[PDB]
């Protein structure tokens, strides 16, 4: 048996081969089948999906359903179970600079985004889904277990709504339900400039033909660029601070404010862009208004992968780096580029790296005013402290000078995180990522630990003891096999993140397998991959190798002092140096010599 029609919603477009530029939507990248790795189309499926009724119900939803004979655990027990803890003293990663967890969830962003399935804004889906808590269609709750502290103050579930799939989005009944990515599977910065036409250009300047990407009329930093605001009223920004009426950040990703830090980022993107433009236009003042656009967008591209599989990989990896992403030896058409179902959980080892506090850090790199560390909740989805307290110079330092959590198998993500996330359309700090997280792996049908253990060619524990021994960790293997009573029910993201931090890298090992495998194929099934003989010269590549984000900072920032090494743990002064010391981008290799 087998399908291989569904691809309904879909509008296929020309591909202008020989195009010396990535389509937005990603499509055209892979010639001999052009909707590879395009936003907007179903995830890839490297095992098949796993649902209680073989086709969409995310195991859970039945409470007469086992799993393998066995019922699952409540997503929010395993959470209070296993998954929170109370000091944050000694949770502070040594050896990783706080940009180190930001990069991360910038690379995740530029990936993959699965939607919330949305059939109602003006429907009782939701409203009934909050207020009720009774699960169905798309409506899956998480419900408190026993004792749960949020039983006393928040009701008797937390709401959840099941992600998009493709064919239709009302439901289905033939092949197992696939999820959507939303977004471009190829590491193209498609989080500054989007996935769709529609946002794209809403994104650019069309009132001037310099290449620029728009900016915050409203709202500016020392005469440095901030991001327009967001259209869409209700606002989650907004609601955050009522008084101050400061909405969300318009990028090409709409997830850019859900964290000041991330939005941040945003900033330290979008700029660069500009200057880039700029820089161009000066040297080649012949050139489109498209032409600047294109080309700057590239660059910006080829530097979110360089930074990203010359610093970051390396470090989230470690021993396995070699094992799963060996020096590249060239574009490969046969090479699959689309993110599959798993890594998006995969990737989610980042919320174990999120510490509680954000700081804003002066010239100095000393606290910055009277309360320059805060709490991380009070920061979701709120540009106010952007835009009116100080810069995004206060926030890049901290970027800089603090260090990311250490993922610990007693203390894994971070109260902030795990009782007070704030979701956009629900009205509290009171949410748990953690919890989110294992109800999703259900939604998304994924197969257990043990079924990506053996997927990874890994042992696959049966016995408490086996399980002891694979998380070197007795007591957590106890109460993960109370609550679960056998590891192949275990959920990939709980069981991926509770083995041992592998060596010199920050995952273990099954994920270092799923995300080296994943990223190996970002990077070989890319016909853009910056290094990819034909996309940039020789000397264009000369130029690139030098990039760094320390540069990055430098050229859009009014820091004049950074560390070489910026994913590290970095102190001030003694491990930062001056602009001047850290190597340029350099584009006379760009001069449109067509004389
Ligand atoms: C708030 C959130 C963060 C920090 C303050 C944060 C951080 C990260 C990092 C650092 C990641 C990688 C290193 C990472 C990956 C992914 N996240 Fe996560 N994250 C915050 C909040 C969320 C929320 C909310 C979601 C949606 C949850 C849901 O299932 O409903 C979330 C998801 C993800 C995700 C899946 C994205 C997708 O493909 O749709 C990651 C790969 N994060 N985060
Ligand atoms: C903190 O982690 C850093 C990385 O953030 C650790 O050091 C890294 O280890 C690599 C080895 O793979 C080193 O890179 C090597 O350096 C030589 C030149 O001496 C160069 O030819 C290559 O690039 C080579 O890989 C390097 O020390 C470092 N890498 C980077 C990018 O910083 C370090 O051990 C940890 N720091 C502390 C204080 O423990
Ligand atoms: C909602 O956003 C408000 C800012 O838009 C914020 O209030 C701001 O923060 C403090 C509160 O006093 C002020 O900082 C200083 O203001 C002047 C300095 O010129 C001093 O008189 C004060 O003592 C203080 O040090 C900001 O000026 C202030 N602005 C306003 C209009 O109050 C709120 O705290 C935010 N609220 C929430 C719940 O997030
Ligand atoms: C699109 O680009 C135009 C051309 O630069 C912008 O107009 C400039 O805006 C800056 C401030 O943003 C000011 O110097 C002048 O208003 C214009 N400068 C020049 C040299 O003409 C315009 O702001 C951009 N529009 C948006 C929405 O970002
Ligand atoms: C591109 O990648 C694919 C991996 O799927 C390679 O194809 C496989 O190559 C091995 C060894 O030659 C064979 O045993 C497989 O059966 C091949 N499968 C297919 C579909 O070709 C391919 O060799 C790689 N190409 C390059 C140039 O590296
Ligand atoms: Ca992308």
């Amino acid at each position: 048996s087998w399908e291989v029609g569904c691809g309904a919603p879909v509008p296929l477009v020309k591909c202008d081969e020989n195009s010396p530029y990535r389509t937005i939507t990603g499509d055209c990248n892979n010639r001999r089948s052009p909707a590879l790795g395009a936003a907007n189309r179903a995830l890839a499926r490297w095992l098949p999906a796993e649902y209680e009724d073989g086709l969409a119900l995310p195991f859970g939803w039945t409470q007469r359903k086992t799993r393998n004979g066995f019922r699952v655990p409540l997503a929010r027990e395993v959470s209070n179970k296993i998954v929170g803890y109370l000091d944050e003293d000694g949770v502070l990663d040594q050896n990783r600079s706080l940009l180190f967890m930001q990069w991360g969830q910038i690379v995740d962003h530029d990936l993959d985004f699965a939607p919330e399935t949305e059939l109602g804004s003006n429907e009782h889906s939701k409203t009934q889904c909050e207020e009720y808590c009774i699960q169905g269609d798309n409506c899956f709750p998480i419900m408190f277990p026993k004792n749960d502290p949020k039983l006393k103050t928040q009701g008797k579930c937390m709401p959840f709504f099941r992600a998009g799939f493709v064919c239709p989005t009302p439901p289905y009944q033939s092949l197992a339900r696939e999820q959507i990515n939303a977004v471009t599977s190829f590491l193209d910065a498609s989080l500054v400039y989007g996935s769709e036409p529609s946002l794209a250009s809403r994104l650019q300047n069309l009132s001037s033909p310099l290449g620029l990407m728009a900016v915050n009329q409203e709202a500016w930093d020392h005469g440095l660029a901030y991001l327009p605001f967001n259209n869409r009223k209700p606002s989650p920004c907004e609601f955050i601070n009522t008084t101050a009426r400061v909405p969300c950040f318009l990028a090409g990703d709409f997830r850019a404010s859900e964290q000041i830090l991330l939005a941040t980022a945003h900033t330290l993107l979008l700029r660069e862009h500009n200057r880039l433009a700029r820089e161009l236009k000066k040297l080649n003042p012949q050139w489109d208004g498209e032409k600047l656009y294109q080309e700057a967008r590239k660059i910006l591209g080829a530097f979110v992968q360089i930074i990203t599989f010359r610093d970051y990989l390396p470090i989230v990896l470690g021993s396995e780096m070699q094992k799963w992403i060996p020096p590249y030896q060239g574009y490969n058409n046969s090479v699959d580029p689309r993110i599959s179902n798993v890594f998006t959980f995969a990737f989610r080892f980042g919320h174990m790296e999120v510490p509680s506090t954000v700081s804003r850090l002066d010239e100095n790199y000393q606290p910055w005013g009277p309360e320059a560390e805060l709490p991380l909740h009070t920061l979701f989805f709120n540009t106010w402290r952007i835009i009116k307290d100080g810069g995004i110079d206060p926030l890049v330092r901290g970027l800089l000078a603090k260090k990311s959590k250490l993922m610990n198998q007693d203390k894994m993500v971070t109260s902030e995180l795990r009782n007070k996330l704030f979701q956009p359309t629900h009205k509290i700090h009171g949410f748990d990522l953690a919890a989110i997280n294992l109800q999703r792996c259900r939604d998304h049908g994924m197969p257990g630990y043990n079924s990506w253990r053996g997927f990874c060619g890994l042992s696959q524990p049966k016995t408490l003891k086996g399980l002891q021994t694979v998380l070197k960790n007795k007591i957590l293997a106890k109460k993960l096999m109370d609550l679960y009573k056998t590891p192949d029910n275990i959920d990939i993201w709980i069981g991926g993140n509770a083995e041992p931090m592998v060596e010199r890298g920050r995952v273990g090992p099954l994920l270092a397998c799923l995300l080296g495998r994943q990223f190996q194929q970002i990077r070989d099934g890319d016909r853009f991959w910056w290094e990819n003989p034909g996309v940039f010269t020789e000397k264009q590549r000369d130029s690139l190798q030098k990039m760094s984000f320390s540069r990055l900072i430098c050229d859009n920032t009014h820091i004049t002092k950074v560390p070489l090494h910026a994913f590290q743990a970095n102190n001030y002064p003694h491990d930062f140096v001056d602009c001047s010391a850290v190597d340029k981008l350099d584009l006379s290799p760009w001069a449109s010599r067509e004389n």
